[PDB]
């Protein structure tokens, strides 16, 4: 539902139809607002109990769907381009890309065979370098976030005599915003999230209804304006 | 039931009988709270949480019936077109119809016989790399989501030693928008989901007055226009 | 209960006794009323929760008296006409009747003798072709629905070296609309169901009073108009 | 209404029909009172309160077209030529135009971008001067008064860090006399306001009536010579 129909249909459903019509909103006002109902859509679908199904990113044929365009798979570039300082003495820096809004899949490519990668916590962490062996079981390898700038530093932790070729990660895209119309002005070039141009929602169609339905709650809660609607609506920001 | 009925009894439902009544609709207005509607109750009966029954896409007769004629079966493509970075090794990439809104069943025909494909989830995908096996049962192959541009691209793992013939892919069909009157304007074409002309339900008639309920439901609590009706309205489009 | 009578005792149930009496409904407004409350009923009867009692198609002697003048035996028709691509290599594709409601019960005639049809889920589809046998048992066959236009298409699976010869469905037919009057107008032909002309309720005399009473709340709920009673009355839909 | 028609037309009303049954009025006497009519007139029409309908400015299309060849647009001078003394440290004085009657629009061009000015009153000034960061909002500017030889003298504050490069003013421009001889050829040396000439109404033509109703009324009232009538007449001066 390219971006023309976002607006119309925003129209529709917020003042078109009411009884005492409230003023229409500007196309910032529309396009920030569905970015941010784009967000919250994710948020939303991502984890099973931000919604009512209490269904995850893959629950169901429709999450799989819903997160089918957003889903994308890349590689994380060795960081010996600096010294750093590791919280692990024996774990290799490497860089995810930077478009990154969730991981859901990571994994090593070794000489000794392909390992899925755990993301291990702070607390397992402590648990499990407290044992004698304090390696990754068989076939999979562990991993913790390290001094992180401008773009997520990961610290890859495999079996001794292990050397890493590749890392591939299987992550959801940061969604980019929906712009309706051209936000370049004489006045002042205002951006969503630093793109002035207009932008499509890349998503699948599937939830471009979810989206504007969101659009206009918000948009109705901002309306309101009292306390009330807002802590109510921000509970699903998540 | 055609168009003009839809439109001729959504102003019987919604503003010929009522006392005070409210200004009649425009038919791009109707056409588009259709489409919304049209769009609502397929989410709603495809999921058992999402309707009163507790009944999903194949859970009764009438259920069965109602997607009947939004069933579509079709194949994927193999997308050898270009180079890409597939997250496994040994899998195949595949390309979906575009039309597509919901996957139910999937099968490839390989030089081994027929395989039934079973959708893994990222947390089963990593639960089962890190066995010393890695490949599907017998009579079944695995899929995951890959990197997707303008359509879901698929990633196919069989067992080793196996080449894929063909890819079926039974989805469930986009539903066309339900569109009065040719939306051809002098003063700016507009276009519901890319189509300005007349447009008829795609579906069975069994909910074709389902639709029309919802569409008037939707059409009130847009006239009604307060936070509260568009969110506990919003709950359903799921 | 001809149609006459319909409007005669409409009238008296909905504003002849009212105390302020509302303005009288045109007989297209009724013949629409009508027509909803006919299949609204219908859905209502068929499905044991979509009533009070419980009782759905043939739980009760009145169900089965309900649904007596509307059930019907058709026959599907081979659809060797034109090419298509079937989910299953080895299913017949047959075409069932346009005026279809409800499937109730299927039954294939086969060299091998007569075998009932089950109708099989998308799930029970992937786990039954998991298994290494793959087909009916002895005295059933299989069914899942394929790419349907116009009218809905069914794939029927049988054991190998079988020969459909008959294929039978007992279905509850599409009931036709109630119509009072001559629809036909110089400033406009209108249509229930793409029909002008007088069309009497063509179900058992039993239900006639049941038609009416929802018939009658239907055209309350919409003179109230509001967000409540149309979505309060929605719910029975189904 | 050309000059001569002012002089006219009011002795069809002054004057008792053009009856020479009232005093007489000489035609310095009547441009004075044109004049001070046309005064009346504009400040009346400005102030909602001021005039009978309680609109103002831009409250209806007969206001906007009531000033439309008064409002003029005119840039602000640097009043860099005389080292005077701001209120405020970050101050710049500018001058405004000679020949202004009452400012509705003021902005200013920052190396920032555009910012409206907010005339600021005495004790908004106070109030968001008492508070820590004591700057405007980042697309407004104040403006107060300061000391004014023989011209309008405004300071502009603007957020510090900020230079501007210009200043805009729309506003009201002070109407022109209205003179119906050559004042010079039989009084002496008498000005009206400044100008001893012919001098034509530079308002549109839809006030012209109200002005010569005006000036009716008040030379009326200033021959009657009842304090009572001179008092209840100098009301509407404002």
């Amino acid at each position: 539902m390219n971006v023309n129909e976002f607006s119309n249909e925003f129209d529709v459903l917020y003042n078109n139809i009411m009884s005492n019509a409230a003023p229409g909103l500007n196309e910032y006002e529309k396009s920030v607002l569905l970015t941010k109902a784009q967000e919250e859509i994710v948020k939303n679908y991502f984890e099973p109990a931000g919604n009512k199904y209490g269904k995850g990113l893959d629950d169901s044929p429709k999450r799989q769907i819903d997160f089918s365009e957003l889903i994308k798979v890349g590689e994380g570039v060795l960081n010996t381009s600096a010294p750093t300082i590791t919280f692990d003495k024996r774990a290799k820096v490497y860089d995810l890309p930077a478009d990154l809004f969730l991981v859901i899949n990571e994994a090593v490519d070794t000489n000794a065979g392909t390992k899925q990668i755990v993301p291990i916590s702070y607390s397992d962490y402590t648990r499990l370098m407290s044992r004698p062996y304090k390696e990754p079981v068989k076939y999979q390898a562990w991993r913790i976030i390290t001094t992180s700038i401008n773009n997520i530093s990961v610290e890859l932790i495999v079996n001794s005599n292990e050397t890493i070729t590749d890392y591939k990660v299987r992550y959801i895209r940061r969604p980019a915003p929906i712009i309706t119309t051209n936000l370049s002005s004489e006045y002042g070039d205002v951006t969503i999230n630093g793109v002035s141009t207009v932008s499509e929602c890349e998503l699948n169609p599937i939830i471009h209804s979810e989206i504007l339905q969101r659009a206009v709650e918000l948009a109705k809660a901002a309306y309101q304006g009292d306390l009330q609607a807002s802590v109510e609506l921000g509970q699903r920001s998540e």
